């Protein structure tokens, strides 16, 4: 089989489309997702075109073996897609309609700048290559491009599955390549991130600011080196969770400037006890006092500019 | 090969039943389940019309390749079903039964609100998509629906193996599809639950209550502190166990409490202290009385509301 | 290729035998065991009966494709065998002679009941499913059941390798089923128990009881705390060991027993120290002696009891 | 289909070219790394020579069945790579141009001496095992190396992918074997491993030498010993994302100096306390005194002398 | 295809030989390791003789399905080799020379009892089995059986590859079969043990060992009992690289005996404060100061004793 000849000098146009009916395991470290799809297919063959009346058919079926079909690609994918043709179909002008359903995991890259109220748009580029008998261009059936209701991706919000309708088009090796790419915005579902992560860690270190109410230097050692060993814990738990960014993630921020609020802590908490043994406690008072307002106002105050500098 | 031909313009009828020889792997992060199972598949194809008495045999046994086979697919399926042909049998009229055994990871979505007394309807979809020549439509045999006595999920008990008999006809890309609904009913093994998580959970909170009955500061910190820690320690084991979700589960919400009765504790614990130091200790025994009372009290209240809101 | 024609109505009997080459991979969570074997198949075919006089040969060696083969498949695999036929012998009569080399991850339920000193019976099922010409049953021949001798299954003791002779037959979807279950005797080699999760569990559990040799409440608190964190510390790691099961593990029962062990210890620290505060140490000293005694007798015996219980 | 045969005594040139579309899975503990590209292959078979004036076609498309295609395989693969043959195009001299996309595992060794500021050569080794009827040499066309600008590689700057142009031409089993070199210059992104393992671990040493400033032995061993629990905590987490090494890394070289600073912290500790009870205060004062200096002054020369081993 | 028919009374020798060229995955718990190999075979087929003059060839190519090949089998292996031929020549006797490339999971016990200091043998047994036509007889040209000189197992020192070049003949299922053994012999690396196991483990036991030369219960209490925490977590590291073993393992039997250790720590800190609190100081002092010199004399001693009893 060769590809259709060209009438006029005019490259042959694909029609595409997705129609997602499953999405999941949206892997955060991996930075992949899996998908199952139907991939819709559409082009003219003058070759193959037939006269109904003649023929006593308006449709004709065929065998992908039998014709000839565009090599499409995915650009962003592991292996090679585990695809099924459901039916090709050819209308008397040639047109034929081509319809697979596949499974393929998709590499997509994530910014975790925002994590865990990140939203994201995951990729998935379809791409053809040319042959030596004439250039294949790529085109999106808006009307063959959706998703199914019931599609749900754990631990986010499928906002919407739109085809940046222009293919780029490039030279890759001295042959055209077609390249379109399918959208999938997503945004994160961070409400677990709340009572699981955020609020336990905010309460160990409340817990180690009780030591400021204390002059037991002995209880004061505990309760700060103790909670700060929970908070560790916590910062092991959430890197387990992300990959190694060459950036600060928005709750990898906080995480790291919690450590220096529990740095400041043991300083107050050893300069109190020197003081105190030295026969100066009118002045360990006053910097323990000063703390009491001191460490929650700077901690309010340094989490707005986070948020700030973060979203 | 082709479909059956129409006798007037009726849809071709595709009889279907799923016996479950076996279930296993329920992921209740991943929200899958894989199953091994029958699939028998019953339509009416005259073509394949015989004499018993020229062919010599009653039924016909044919090799899938040999006739037309209706494309069946699973919508809620990882990848595409590991199948093996059991038997294809055509009787004199042309009714063919076909019988497969296979093997599927199925996606099913989980509802955690209950976790560990929580029950699931896991569903496995069958569908065909019609073709030009006719349309094809799903229908159920009940008497070839069923699972095997020996059907086990670990930690689940496996309630009822049912079809919903009417299929979902709807349209999907310029052609029709037959949708059936096949529902597995389970209910989780929640008695586990209780020696591992629930009764040591609670064991190392009445233990950091031990400090209302103690004026030892020193200890006090020692106490709630370090049963802080091994609190920390069981909601991290829970939160493994289980995906991220947009609600609050009831064991999450146990764990979540737990943390303000630490909290809590810690301020009576600092508040007994202080006024210890400040020469008031009749008023300082006045508070931890009390809370010798308002601690299980509350913590019974709260856990009986947590349970009528849940349940 | 048809199936062989009786004489009569009686039933084609498939003579079968199963020897193990490797065992491997037991998973305990999972309740699986991969498995390496040769699967041995013999029936008569009297369309294959040749002459020994005049063909001169004794057996024939046919391709699997060229004659007839009962479709033999296993009950409990998670997917269908990976098998490679090693030879076809048909000897004059027409006695046909199957071997093939399979490898198969088998579904096994395992009673933890007794863990780690539990024995388990592992199955293959072997089955048949009859065709519309003639009824199949499953028989064994016993000289070609069997195992490698240096078949090996890591942290197991092999016991016996056997087949209960009589099938189980029986009606599924209108045809008749002839079930074989093989079964594989094992034994769990208990030893790394003892050394890495029990005497190291006792260890810290005795130390605890040091603190009924202390009058230092903050150091008792120090004590009693820390080793039952370590203890929290081996039930999650014994946990992960195990499946989740409806029923109480020996090693389960004993883990649990410790916290109660843990909580009454607090409280006798609790009681000891608030009667030394109140000015009646005679009346704690009361209570520490009997504690001395008590915890160590109680524990045996309440051990003595829980053996038992299971054993 | 056999080999090209021979013009003159000289061996089949066959051009190669790797251009890398994905990059993937880059498994430190594994040595292994995801790739996804394009394998381009070039050699003359005069026996497809051809006319272009008489044939009217520039050139002739070809099905990978009908021509001779040389056996290439990768050396360093975990298993044989999953290709798909995208082009085969024949020019009229009989220059044979095709064209593949695969997928493949690669096992390349990683230096982790400089971890986690190291830099590594991934290699793709290119092989051909010469004929009997002739001997086959593999070349590199630049103008078929390369790489797509979106190629991305999580936690790592992708700096060059070349190719040595030489291929190392060598006996194997009585036969000429001709490999070419792929290289993939990596150098790893740092960053994330300053505030999640090198400042919190620095942050907890600096907490444990607060012990320097108080006299208090109970409360500087809760100090030295809760911050060495810590550091153990960080040496195996670290050591969890790491092969093991038969030489120090340099994140181990620190990680096990730091050790060293606990164990002198607590013979400091215990020389101080020793000193006190013995009644010599004002020799325990000088070496606390000394300790201050001492600790901070030699943790950073010495941490001088290792970035100076490493790097 | 049959086999060569014999001239005489003489078997079918069946030359074998593998050379390596990846070695990678050498799994402890599982008790496996992944090979990719080249497996070249050479036997005697008269059938296929020629004579070079009238045939103009020396040599002459067959595919697979072609000519009898000999069904070569490894006894070891998870799943049967992932195989690839590579070529297949005759010379003008009929002498065949068959060369495959495959990859394989090998099953090979280990001998963990000196871990990290154990050397293993790892076994690839080759098996035939023979046919009623003849039986099938296994050798080893030594000749090609080796290793590529870049051939590494990620923390292992690769010693020799060699092969047994007498098979082991014997009946299985009433046939005979010939099995050859190919020896990988290797040893750890253990230098990544010292740093990060061995000695950390070695520092928290004599940072225990400071309470010898402290008087104050509650900071040896805490001395004592932290430290004995931070080798449970070693203990248990340990234990996650390793299967369950039924005998001790050095490293095994080290951190079982430092408990022993721990615990008698544990009676000298009570014994020392029960004196203290008994007003016989000079008594706890005389413990003490013995305490000083017997722990790391007996510590030493028994380490002794132990390298003994494993080495
Ligand atoms: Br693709
Ligand atoms: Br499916
Ligand atoms: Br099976
Ligand atoms: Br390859
Ligand atoms: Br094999
Ligand atoms: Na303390």
């Amino acid at each position: 089989v060769s590809p259709p000849p060209p009438i006029a000098d005019e490259p042959l146009t694909v029609n595409t489309g997705i129609y997602l009916i499953e999405c999941y395991s949206l892997d955060d470290k991996a930075e992949t997702f899996k998908v199952n799809a139907f991939l819709s297919l559409s082009w003219k063959d003058r070759r193959l075109a037939f006269d109904p009346v003649r023929s006593g058919v308006r449709v004709k079926t065929y065998e992908p073996e039998a014709i000839w079909i565009p090599e499409i690609r995915f650009v962003n994918v592991e292996n090679a897609r585990d695809a099924d043709v459901v039916d090709i179909s050819v209308s008397p002008d040639g047109t034929v309609q081509y319809l697979e359903r596949f499974s393929a995991r998709v590499l997509s890259p994530l910014d975790f700048r925002r994590y865990p109220f990140d939203s994201q748009t995951l990729h998935i580029y379809l791409i053809v290559r040319s042959v030596d008998t004439r250039n294949i261009v790529l085109a999106v059936d808006l009307e063959k491009v959706g998703k199914n209701d019931d599609v749900f991706l754990t631990g986010w919000d499928i906002e919407s599955f739109t085809a940046v309708v222009k293919p780029a088009n490039f030279a890759l090796e001295d042959r055209l390549e077609s390249k379109l790419d399918y959208q999938l915005r997503i945004s994160r579902q961070y409400f677990s991130y709340i009572p699981n992560i955020i609020l336990p860690m905010l309460f160990i270190l409340f817990i180690s600011w009780t030591a400021f109410w204390s002059t037991s230097y002995e209880a004061n050692v505990t309760l700060v080196v103790s909670t700060l060993i929970a908070h560790i814990a916590f910062n092991i738990l959430v890197e387990t969770n992300l990959p190694k960014t060459p950036y600060m993630t928005y709750t990898g921020a906080i995480i790291f400037m919690i450590y220096l609020f529990y740095f400041v802590a043991v300083i107050e908490v050893t300069v109190q006890h020197y003081l105190k043994v030295e026969s100066q406690p009118a002045r360990a008072a006053s910097i323990t006092r000063a703390s009491r307002i001191a460490f929650p106002v700077v901690f309010l105050l340094a989490n707005i500019i986070l948020a700030f500098l973060f979203f």
